[PDB]
């Protein structure tokens, strides 16, 4: 296994070091608006030097954008597919290709036996290509690894399943700067290509400059470069036919035949082909060809043919088709050219591009890096997205989580298909695949589609709920008695963090009482495959309720109250009727642990009781019913709150973190939380969905006198505080501190609502944000780039450090985010904008609701861990932070027995699981085979992060081939279990290297 920490990779291109060199001047090109006036040596071509040029024909489908996904299949795509099949059928030469799998799954499974016979033949020709193969296009600023993954998936084997093919080659033309994440993803998915597209237009410049347009892109962290993948950067300011010719798009315009409602903005239109005319339109074009191919290293040039929802008329096929044939026809039979143009496919350019690297032709660089923040022009950065309807960026998490749960607890049995099982499975996997497109969990669709990701999410999140109850009561059920009704909800779901208490109070609350119902099962799940004890908690109709085991072993626990915040200015209100009970769960390895609450008369022995203090000036008293320790009063102060061994917290008397104290004998290091506005520009360029244009640094937002509750316990202490707009929150349970914001940005029209970090630590320039919570990256904060240019996605945690400090803010959300000075992190929560960004989505954000935000907050020593070199483009997290990061993203399940009697009942399942090294994840377990099916796979996913040794253990070899009983085999496979890489013939897993995620599929006889 490569070391990740000493040895920095030598690249060509490193973009954090290409960025400090970079002057980023927006000097005006000419016609090529972003570079400069392309010239070529025409002596560069003879009949022995021809330029091929492959022609490709696309159509970009949103899954969502202005219209919803089953409105654009209805009004666009049906009749694109439909022209599709018909065209390419008839004209052989005629090419195509095809991204969004969600569209053509939707497409195929509505035609008839001879039209579906018809498709598989125009893909078995290789006349309709699929590029990518993914579900959808998918974001990747915000989206998790995990969904990238799960959507590639969903695509790829739809296809293997319906079409036998597997594409290679990725497009990626929309998505809102691009992360290294998917070469990584593609590379251990079987790909050997991927082109994209949206790149800050200095980045494009800078590269054509030097032909770095296209390069062997590796992993930040990649010394031997296994992880290498090719990628075509297109070098221009978008993917349509103006700007995918040639330099000129006054010029590219005019080979646009459908623009004969539909003109060219630079006011020259398309003219049909003729005898009259194919002279001079051909030099027009060959020219345009040249100066394009001057920009890469090959004789082979890439030449995109199409635009948003293309295709759709059958007479844009004809028109686009006759008159490139007429220029064909007219540049192959003219030697003078030197040039062989033909409609092709993306893979077709791939593959001449490596004969020609083969042949010596070319000799390519190797890249490192990502491509955020990008910018189209000017100043209009693409930090907005990053928060832009952040409830859903919430959703998207919270959905990831039960997705992988309920996938991993019914993977351990077949279920007869009367459960349906798969039909949710599927159903819930393909509603967050499609969230994953980029107008989808970037926020930047209209209301209403909005509204529709958010039903299918709902609806997902539900179909998982079944799936995960029916699954717990089979593993927790005697199998003597073990009788299930598939329609039966035997267990409840109960989630304090989505939506949480304060967006939508619907949590049940366990009503127990002597006569009526005296005591109540509930059982935990735990994905991780590690042991893990973390306080849970539930809503309970009395405070005299006690905790053990099924043993009937006691269990110590904590009584607080129900809390809620209110409005005339925002006031705490108790419950009289309901408590929460809190106690430590011990959870197996991806396993369940069931439990017991009863009530009693009175205090039981081993549960304590919060004390409540409102430090509230002009009191008036609070009621909390049978409660046993009435609320204290007292006027606004300073409080300090430990929790454990864990830290101290200090707070302000608004109830904002002032300080902490790692150890007894250890300093009151300054960490001042502080909540600030941004605005938009009164003068030019508005915000909007996309678009993050700040009027100059974030200024205070008034605190007023803000109503401070304080609960106090041995398991858990919090202090909340009702600020305008954010209900903030710090919970403490002996590591480091939990922060929750509801956040109700409510009315406040032209503000983004941002939560910043202060410290003394000595970070200068430098901090890390993750990309797609796989890996950490270095930023620095270039004073040379507006404010907005500083900003980066925030998909998972950001911090921090200097020599002796580190401060990790981990999150539950994707969200905005940048140091914008020394020792501080500051994250966006929410962005309200009257204005639209002229991007073509035509509104603003004005549909903002109730969010509650999570993070995870660690101040640590890192002067005795080993940090990578200081020429390192990567950070890793310490133990401390990534398991921090675990708690946020894939917490423990919390099941309600429904029912009075639970006979069968079990204490305990996956006792005797495996307990794995604290880096490594079985991202995904998933069973592969429905029961009719003679040989049972099982799929498993595992990931290994890199954590910083500061040196501290006792684990135990995790085999995911012996998992289940019975393995027959297994093999090493791609990422999507699609293709076999290695039969192993131990029949066991070999063991994964820092970094490294690999794919293992069993069988069972
Ligand atoms: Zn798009």
């Amino acid at each position: 296994c490569q070391d990740v920490v000493q040895d920095v990779p030598n690249v060509d291109v490193q973009m954090l070091e290409l960025y400090d060199r970079m002057s980023f001047k927006d000097i005006d090109g000419g016609v090529w608006k972003q570079g400069w006036n392309i010239k070529y040596d025409p002596l560069k071509y003879n009949a022995h030097h021809k330029l091929k040029v492959f022609v490709v024909p696309h159509s970009h489908n949103d899954p969502g954008w202005i219209q919803t996904f089953e409105e654009y299949y209805q009004h666009d795509t049906k009749h694109i597919l439909s022209n599709a099949l018909r065209h390419l059928h008839d004209n052989p030469e005629m090419k195509f290709i095809w991204a969004e799998i969600s569209y053509f799954a939707r497409f195929y499974h509505d035609l008839g036996e001879n039209k579906k016979l018809q498709m598989k033949s125009i893909v078995k020709n290789g006349q309709l290509e699929f590029v990518t193969g993914g579900w959808v296009m998918p974001d990747e600023a915000n989206s998790h690894w995990r969904n990238v993954l799960l959507q590639l998936t969903e695509g790829q084997t739809w296809l293997k399943q319906f079409m036998n093919v597997t594409p290679t080659a990725s497009w990626a033309i929309d998505p809102f700067g691009h992360s290294p994440t998917m070469p990584y993803i593609l590379q251990k998915s079987g790909f050997k290509n991927m082109l994209i597209q949206r790149t800050h237009y200095s980045v494009k410049k800078e590269l054509a400059q030097q032909r770095q347009l296209e390069f062997l892109w590796r992993q930040i962290w990649d010394n031997k470069g296994d992880t290498a993948l090719f990628t075509h950067m297109m070098p221009f300011y978008s993917y349509d036919i103006p700007h995918t010719c040639g330099p000129d798009p006054k010029v590219c315009c005019q080979f646009d035949f459908k623009r004969m409602g539909l003109s060219c903005p630079w006011k020259v239109p398309p003219r049909t082909i003729s005898d009259q005319n194919v002279a001079a339109r051909s030099d027009l074009l060959v020219d345009q060809w040249k100066k394009k191919a001057e920009l890469y290293r090959t004789n082979v040039l890439l030449i995109p043919l199409g635009d948003d929802f293309r295709f759709k008329q059958n007479t844009e096929w004809d028109v686009q088709r006759v008159n490139y044939e007429r220029l064909f026809e007219h540049i192959n039979s003219q030697a003078h050219f030197n040039v062989q143009a033909q409609f092709g496919t993306l893979q077709e350019y791939f593959d001449a591009v490596h004969q020609a690297e083969r042949a010596g032709q070319a000799e390519f660089p190797t890249l490192s890096g990502d491509f955020f923040t990008y910018a189209d022009r000017s100043d209009n950065y693409w930090s907005g997205y990053y928060t832009s309807r952040p409830y859903h960026k919430r959703m998207d998490r919270v959905l990831m989580h039960y997705v992988r749960a309920a996938e991993m607890l019914s993977a351990w049995h077949s279920w007869d298909g009367m459960a349906r099982i798969e039909e949710r499975l599927e159903q819930a996997r393909r509603e967050l695949s499609l969230f994953q497109h980029h107008d989808g969990i970037t926020g930047t669709a209209k209301t209403h589609v909005v509204v529709d990701y958010e039903q299918r999410m709902q609806e997902a999140l539900k179909a998982c709920q079944m799936v995960m109850q029916q699954s717990v009561y089979r593993l927790l059920t005697k199998p003597s008695i073990y009788s299930p009704d598939f329609s039966f909800s035997y267990f409840t779901l109960d989630d304090s963090r989505w939506p949480g208490s304060g967006v939508e109070d619907s949590r049940t609350t366990i009503i127990l009482g002597e006569d009526i119902l005296p005591s109540k099962h509930v059982v935990m799940h735990n994905t991780l495959p590690h042991w893990r004890e973390q306080l849970v908690d539930f809503y309970v109709s009395s405070p005299f309720v006690s905790v053990t085991d099924l043993a009937n072993n006691p269990v110590e626990a904590q009584v607080s109250p129900v809390w809620s915040w209110h409005h005339d200015t925002i006031h705490p209100q108790g419950s009289t009727t309901k408590y929460r009970i809190i106690f430590k769960a011990r959870v197996p390895p991806m396993g369940l642990a069931t439990y017991v609450l009863t009530i009693s008369d009175s205090k039981p022995e081993h549960t304590s009781y919060a004390s409540n203090l409102l430090l509230r000036k002009n009191p008036t008293s609070l009621p909390l019913g049978q409660y046993p320790e009435d609320v204290k009063f007292g006027d606004p102060r300073e409080i300090s709150l430990r929790v454990g061994n864990g830290p101290t917290l200090a707070f302000s008397e608004q109830g904002l973190l002032k300080s902490i104290q790692l150890t007894q004998d250890s300093p009151h290091v300054p960490v001042h939380f502080k909540f600030l506005k941004y605005g938009v520009r009164s003068h030019g360029d508005r915000s909007g969905a996309y678009l993050f244009l700040p009027n100059g640094p974030a200024s205070p937002v008034e605190l007023g006198q803000p109503v401070v509750l304080v609960t106090k316990g041995k398991l858990e202490s919090s202090v909340s505080v009702g600020l305008p707009s954010v209900v903030h929150q710090t919970i403490m349970r002996g590591g480091a501190p939990e922060i929750r914001n509801l956040v109700d940005i409510g009315s406040l029209d032209n503000t983004e609502i941002v939560m910043r970090l202060e410290t003394h630590i000595d970070s200068g320039d430098i901090f890390y944000t993750d990309l797609n919570g796989l890996q950490f990256i270095k930023r620095r904060r270039l004073d040379k780039l507006p404010l907005q240019a500083n900003y980066y996605p925030i998909p998972s945690g950001m911090f921090i450090e200097d020599a002796n400090t580190r401060l990790t803010l981990l999150t539950g959300q994707p969200l905005g985010g940048s140091s914008l000075a020394s020792g501080e992190l500051e994250i966006m929560q929410d962005r309200r904008l009257a204005s639209d960004d002229e991007r073509g989505l035509g509104q603003g954000v004005l549909d903002n609701k109730p969010v509650l935000h999570i993070y995870r907050l660690v101040l640590e020593k890192v002067n005795n861990c080993v940090r990578p070199s200081e020429l390192h483009p990567a950070g890793y997290l310490t133990s401390a932070a990534h398991k921090a990061s675990q708690s946020l993203l894939d917490p423990l399940d919390k099941f309600i027995f429904a029912e009075n009697e639970w006979i069968g009942a079990q204490g305990q399942f996956g006792g005797d699981h495996p307990s794995a090294r604290e880096d490594l994840d079985v991202s995904v377990m998933r069973r592969l085979t429905k029961s009719s099916a003679k040989t049972q796979r099982v799929g498993y996913v595992l990931h290994r992060t890199n954590l910083m040794q500061c040196g501290t253990e006792h684990t135990q070899k995790l085999d995911v081939c012996h998992l289940l009983p019975n393995v027959a085999r297994c093999e090493r496979t791609t990422l999507t279990f699609l293709q076999n890489l290695e039969h192993l013939d131990g029949m066991v897993a070999p063991e994964v290297c820092p970094m490294e995620t690999a794919a293992y599929v069993s069988s069972h006889s």
